[PDB]
């Protein structure tokens, strides 16, 4: 298949070898669904809020299935939930996403991954992610793939909301990917170039984006909570941000590349 490096790059193998693989951590993938038929994917539960696509365990896009593979690669023992808020074409309404956030809160998810976003949000979308973080959920989002706009932030919503961890993409050499959105909202980087993960119908394929980068961070959160089940979302986020491997300027790199090994020992 594609060969990939991302799991090693964030130093997840260190935690796996100590017995920390994300067991009893609930991770909600708010995406195009998850193909649970994939032999490498073990999905704990699901809900679809896409009214024309009723099966959250069928992914007609393939984006949600790629997210799942990357999260389970980082946190093999995580309980993954398929929250379908995006259709086949990869687009959804903000009300579908809000319904998936509400579902994640109600069902005691530890982590939300939103591998999505647009250039504008809404009060109702901000209320939803703010409410999830108030409830103690770790919320992670792709920073966006809008490159640079001189002085302007190009970070998408929901990542642009202070409550949400905003993740940009680096390559295997820790260089910012030219597509990775920029701005003071940027928190951390993770592997986002040619990420090999699961695709529907038992396949594998590489994808580049801030979405695969956010998937590494959602996984890292689950590893941390499988060592520190007592930690608040506040402590989880602070551990990832404060032990990041410093790279370039924060506008481009935030705090740098997540190091889940370091994060799992933060004091
Ligand atoms: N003193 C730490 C507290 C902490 C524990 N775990 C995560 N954060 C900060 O900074
Ligand atoms: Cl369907
Ligand atoms: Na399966
Ligand atoms: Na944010």
């Amino acid at each position: 298949k594609c060969v990939s490096y991302g799991v090693a790059q964030i130093k997840a193998p260190a935690l796996h070898s100590q017995g920390y693989t994300g067991s009893n951590v609930k991770v909600a993938v708010l995406d195009s669904g998850i193909d649970s038929s994939h032999p490498d994917l073990n999905v704990a539960g699901g809900a679809s809020f896409v009214p024309s696509e009723t099966n959250p365990f069928q992914d007609n896009n393939s984006h949600g299935t790629h997210v799942a593979g990357t999260v389970l690669a980082v946190a093999p023992s995580a309980s993954l939930y398929a929250v379908k808020v995006l259709g086949a074409d990869g687009s959804g309404q903000y009300s579908w996403v809000i319904n998936g956030i509400e579902w994640a809160i109600a069902n005691n998810m530890d982590v939300i991954n939103m591998s999505l976003g647009g250039p504008s949000g809404s009060a109702a979308l901000k209320a939803a992610v703010d409410k999830a973080v108030a409830s103690g959920v770790v919320v992670v989002a792709a920073a966006g793939n809008s490159g640079t706009s001189g002085s302007s932030s190009t970070v998408s919503y929901p990542a642009k909301y202070p409550s949400v961890i905003a993740v940009g993409a680096v390559d295997s050499s820790n260089q910012r990917a030219p597509f990775s959105s920029v701005g003071p909202e940027l928190d951390v980087m993770a592997p986002g170039v040619s990420i090999c993960s699961t695709l529907p119908g038992g396949k594998y394929g590489a994808h580049s984006g801030t979405c695969p980068a956010s998937n590494h961070v959602a996984g890292a959160a689950a590893l941390i909570l499988s060592k520190h089940p007592n930690w608040t979302n506040t402590q989880v986020r602070s551990s990832l941000e404060n032990t990041a491997t410093k790279l370039g300027d924060s506008f481009y790199y935030g705090k740098g590349l997540i190091n889940v090994e370091a994060a799992a020992q933060h004091h």
